[PDB]
């Protein structure tokens, strides 16, 4: 199955690929301090994806100064990131919407939505943009129960290149901002 049956608020769970298939990941985050805010960063993380968790650090203060402009959480906080297992080495933007959504989720006490699972770059201001091995990732989030899977609006054609019996039965969102993620991530907000 996947490290998490049940994800707790501040965890979320990703996609990643490698020659050999696709995978499940999970993002943890966590208080360091007890409550100017920072991240530290863990998991053998890449330059590129090292970048991509300050840019969805950015994203996410920005974010909340709107949804919640009086929960100071990200701003103030000294939190953790971390993506196990810690020796594996992964890089790669594919994981920012994944961050930010750890981050909006461990900032409201709140967990995502269950069998969920994310992948896609996010930019500055929010917009997701396409990423790679949406076939390999899309089989290794139905093979771990994956019942809902957000992906880029621009990799839609990728999804449909699967044949249907891969696809079938998957509830699938084609996103262009992260707004649109935060609704399916988080329905009740």
């Amino acid at each position: 199955e996947r490290m998490y049956d049940v994800t707790p608020p501040g965890v979320v769970m990703g996609l990643a690929w490698t020659a050999m298939g696709g995978s499940t990941l999970f993002v943890e985050t966590s208080l360091r301090r007890p409550q100017d805010g920072s991240l530290e960063v863990t998991g053998q993380l890449g330059e590129v994806m090292k970048e991509s968790a300050r840019i969805a650090y950015t994203f996410a203060r920005a974010f909340l100064m709107q949804h919640a402009p009086a929960n100071d959480y990200l701003v103030t906080s000294h939190i953790h990131l971390h993506v196990p297992e810690g020796a594996t080495p992964k890089d790669g933007p594919s994981a920012g919407c994944t961050i930010v959504t750890a981050l909006l989720s461990l900032a409201m006490g709140r967990p995502v939505r269950q069998n969920l699972a994310m992948t896609g770059e996010v930019s500055l201001t929010g917009k997701i943009l396409p990423v790679g091995g949406i076939k390999e990732k899309t089989i290794a989030a139905k093979r771990a129960g994956v019942t809902c899977i957000v992906l880029p609006a621009e990799n839609k054609k990728d999804f449909y290149d699967l044949a249907a019996f891969i696809t079938e039965g998957l509830e699938v969102h084609f996103v262009e901002h992260y707004r649109e993620i935060f609704d399916i991530a988080f329905p009740d907000e």
